[PDB]
């Protein structure tokens, strides 16, 4: 009917692979030397000597970043970045484009359900879902731009006027000095290093605790590299260090294991979720309430549309949702829900002593928590408030070659 | 400079709807209406003097009320619901403090504040009904400020056509009008013993015969039975192929459905119209002993909380089919992944025709005279309901309640 | 019949709103400065700055108090007070009066079932139930007056000749000095104040423990303001303070959470229930036996009639019932059951250093535990033994205006 | 000030001589269906104890009466089964808690008697003794106040009390106005498949005699087992049995979880041989029993029964006491979850209504038309006046202490 706004339909979709490194959604596709890939970090591949020293050795940076642009009939263009690179772009056009062209971008629920159920035979989790996520984020960016409103004002408004951050990186003293309320450090050694490795892990954490003092919150990220028994023994060995929480101790394939971990350490907090997907995947992390915080990555789990549903489920059980640092995509979300208490900022400086843009030089106006926090005013820009760096346009490689 | 300068909340007004048959109180109707004067099993049917009429025990005691929320730009959002005078009293004495000067787009914040601040005397019931109407008025305002239908603000259209089933005493009329199914009210309660059970069976058999073997028939029990009786009644009606049995138990005993399902695992059961908040509904989804949950949008907490309730249910593929609710439910049903169809509570005294759910309070309520509605029917700002200017005379300012 | 007592039927029911503050069943509708509303207390609304310094700011005193009078055909009048104010009075006459006029006041079971089941479509919990509670209490007051017996002598007699009290307030040293067996203090900060707030909460409790000595029982009231994780961490941090029990740590909507709390702290006592209603609501608090004490408020849960049933269920599991404040309405109950060990007295003095009438100047003879206890003798008066202060009647506002 | 209530001055106990008089339902004259018809029992396993219930001693205890006199001369009393040993316990153990006590302290007196006898009680005989004492206290309370007991425990939740009739002639029950008939299962599991077919034929005959609509219940007197119950119920599915009563031994209520797994659409009941609020909580847990049936004179008394009913009420489980006469009538008419009453046919052939307590009382209200009203119960206390003629049969328990 003519009684309401005539919203523009989706006219076209474009995808690009981001050349080089340090720019885009792939946090780990960075230059050598960056602690994110070249410091001692326990991972699922640490079991093997040749893949223990660096995360790139086994392929953490294999996918790369990609960008999706969705243009409406009125010329408005929404976009978003994420990891997935070439294969992600291949799927965007070969499979998902068919559901988008000519559709009303406000039909986020319909579009998500179609892309998800139509890719169920080869998706449900992983790469395909990351593709859907970036497309969904692009849709939301478009919606905010057409309405001339920040995304957070479209998904519930502001439940808080200030977003407080904790900093993930190898230097918690730097995190404390910059204003972050806490610091999350990466565990250096895996179970296969045996008891010597466990002692080294304990010493690693002891030194950090001594450096920041007895009150500064310290969290430990285990990058899905441990197992139930090792986690239980490690946590026990560190009880005196007062660790705030232990993150992703187990493989995402064994969330059932947290029931065993909680039986042993019911007074200790455990978190996970960055490598889990869909509302069906997360319902499991809330069931039994064995996880104090669930941490999906907005660019991986399915997107903002699905994340809103995941947060609602968690909210019915008062389980907080603290997304795996996803820049503005997570900022607009955290500032809007009743159970999204704070945000993570993954130190992107090579030495982890300073705060730099999460997406590198891809954008020119990314809001950064140099003081350990952001405000609603920092987010008051159309869509997700990210403007592509014209200088980065040259690095944007069209995905066309993949279809030749 | 970069984004829209959204108008804030300037004032809030409330009114009681004079007379009957107008507003959100479904059961505050004129005598003779099947909704209050036909044989219907209820929690009070145990007592003879409260058995023949639902008004006898006070189902119409609260009445309807209306809330208007005006923004600084002059735009006014509104909604109606049941609660009458007591509801209006709470609107101003308690909740107004959270609204004045607030950005109406902060739906999540406003709901959490109103809910948690009234926790000491709320969590369920009347107070939540008040919050519900306020929240609905906020969404109507947001739609009007943006000049968009509410459904376009909460996920868009997951379907272009909304199919309805009809609740009333005449399923053959429902069938003739285009409704996909008909839900009838159970006439006798457990206290009527086996005599009443046989009469209940005959009542249903008669309907099954009238509509044919294929037309879906559902049975509403208005929270009036118990586990043992439900199990026996359902067993006695197995050959009638009832689609589902609704609200068989008191809302205080949802745990009883685990027992009912143990006995009749191949039979569908539903409930929820008298349950509230995301915390209340999580228990109806837990165990998956309910095939459909049916909150009332004007009672459970509002659209904001309903969106959360549906999301939790969606994680378990449990459908959400709101209890009546008119446009407040239409905009919701047309936009979610797990909201398959809609209920239409026959509001004609004999249940043979379709009339506006909210009576003459509004002048343009879209009605499913053919058993369905489409997105086009909902393409109006906000919830698309325009107050009948002639009804203003019936709108009683709540001011007298504070004198 | 001609062989038994001809008991008078109910002739009329009247309701009044109690003008001003500090008088009537609404504990929190008091004058500014009272610790009950102006001290640091963690509440469900403490999440927001503008609502954390004062409990009246968010409306804890919005309802006010009301009084119900039920007159029998012999002229005998029973009455009771509670919180609910204007909306409560509106319901009394518009809905419940129909079940009372002409009824035998001894039919307590019938009248409660009728009022409860007839209001289920908008009740089951909260305000409507508070209304029913006051009407029921007025019925019991009437029954005691007609028979010229104290209510406790009508519901089981005296299971003890003395009722021992613990004192709820900001000054446990005063409770100890006055003869109370223990002191319950209000937790000052909510979870949203983070680790700083937690450290402050711990220091707060440590100070009190230091003040009263190692043996004096200290309980902590959390006014449904915490969550599972925070409760677990706070209790762990206070283990050496030997807290007797932690009260209403969780929202009444999440009693299921105590299973998780008990998994972490199985040797620590937890209580709740003042904001729960009906026998159906309380059956859940007893299931699992995860609560050491249930604490319904007699003026809120449904009334004495329903409370007797709640206590009986708890008694089958030896779970003690210690109602929330309630004055004589609770004294008569506590002195008569097998599983009602002691009583709470909410220090109503602005500084919490002395004991004053729970219902203020509404009555002239409220029995008060100035020595930390009361006796059966103190309760030996007709009905609930409360006599309306003549000077207070002028303060009684007829509810008539609400129907004009 | 308030009423000066009379304290307990003394307590007296009597054994009721002869048979057919008093609270022992089964201490009756030979020929009565209650003891001489085909009835499956826990002792049916043995041929010599198969034909009559008296052979194995169902009538071994006999009846007794307790009188509690207050300082004002008012006397409350009650009867039950327990005979001589019951009377012995009344004076040797429980009297100490009663003399000089305020009779209104029902909660205190019950807890003291129960907990003080815990070392040899908790269930059975000792509890039956406490029950009768408690009932006598309530009779006393009502008489001092000149009010019926039901007006002291919640009032009337119904003005009419409908009864179903327990006995061998359901057609007589139907004819007299009772809403349903409960018949006794004739054969036990030890009679094998032959016995099972005969049980089925027995029930089929009754169903065919009363018609398809008249409710028929089956009493199994704690004589079956899980497997047998499951097979029997399955074989009778077409008979539309209303409910199966006390299929298992009171020692195996956990077995109903297994029975319900097999027959979730069938009603099962039990409880007449269960005691205390602690005993009954188990019958409510899991909600595997559609009705709990304590005997007011055995479970602990009215004080404890009120608590048992309150727990059941929290789960909407109905409480329908086993027989009990006025002790049960006053209770059923006053609670939110006590739908109807049982009347154990006491006529030898089960075709007529006779007083539950025989000629012991002169004014027992009887449901000759299948029901009773509040008016029938409007008498002081439990409304039972001792028959002057019966006074001669009241044997003082004094001889037991010589
Ligand atoms: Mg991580
Ligand atoms: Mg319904
Ligand atoms: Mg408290
Ligand atoms: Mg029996």
């Amino acid at each position: 009917l003519s009684s309401v706004k005539d919203f523009p339909k989706i006219k076209a979709i474009r995808s690009f692979i981001i050349g080089g490194v340090g720019s885009g959604g792939d946090y780990h596709n960075v230059k050598g030397g960056h602690w994110l890939i070249d410091s001692d970090i326990s991972t699922p591949a640490s079991k093997w000597e040749q893949y223990k020293k660096s995360r790139t050795s086994w392929g953490i940076n294999v996918l790369g970043s990609f960008l999706v642009e969705i243009e409406a009939t009125d010329g408005t263009v929404g976009f978003a970045t994420g990891f997935g690179g070439p294969p992600a772009c291949w799927l965007v056009h070969q499979h998902f484009e068919r559901f988008l062209i000519g559709a009303d971008p406000r039909n986020t629920n319909l579009l998500f359900e179609q892309m998800y159920r139509a890719s169920m035979f080869y998706g449900r989790k992983g790469l395909p879902i990351a593709v859907i996520s970036v497309i969904d984020l692009a849709l939301w960016d478009l919606l905010g731009k057409v309405r001339n409103e920040p995304v957070y004002r479209l998904i519930g408004g502001a439940t808080k006027e200030r977003l407080d951050f904790y900093c993930t990186g190898p230097e918690p003293t730097a995190a404390k000095a910059m204003g972050f309320w806490g610091g999350k450090v990466p565990l250096p050694f895996c179970p296969d290093d045996g008891h010597e490795g466990l002692r080294k892990n304990v010493e690693f954490l002891r030194k950090h605790r001594e450096a920041v003092g007895p009150d500064f919150p310290i969290m430990v990220d285990c990058y899905m590299s441990l197992n139930v028994s090792y986690t239980i023994e490690l946590v026990k060995a560190c009880l005196d260090l007062n660790i705030n929480w232990w993150e992703e101790c187990l493989s995402p394939d064994d969330t059932d294991g947290f029931a065993l971990i909680k039986r042993a350490h019911p007074t200790v907090k455990f978190t996970t979720g960055e490598h889990e997907y869909s509302r069906y995947g997360f319902r499991k992390l809330v069931e039994g309430r064995n996880l104090d915080i669930i941490q999906p990555d907005v660019m991986w789990l399915g997107g903002l549309t699905e994340l809103l549903k995941v947060a609602a489920l968690a909210a019915a059980y008062d389980v907080p949702v603290v997304p795996h640092a996803s820049g503005p995509y997570s900022y607009h979300f955290q500032i809007s829900q009743p159970n999204t208490p704070f945000q993570e900022y993954l130190a992107n400086s090579p030495d982890g002593k300073s705060v730099l843009p999460v997406f590198g030089d891809l954008f020119i106006d990314e809001p950064i928590p140099t003081k350990g926090y952001l405000t609603t005013a920092d987010l008051d820009k159309p869509g997700f408030g990210l403007t592509i760096n014209p200088a980065a346009r040259a690095k944007l490689i069209p995905s066309d070659y993949l279809f030749k």
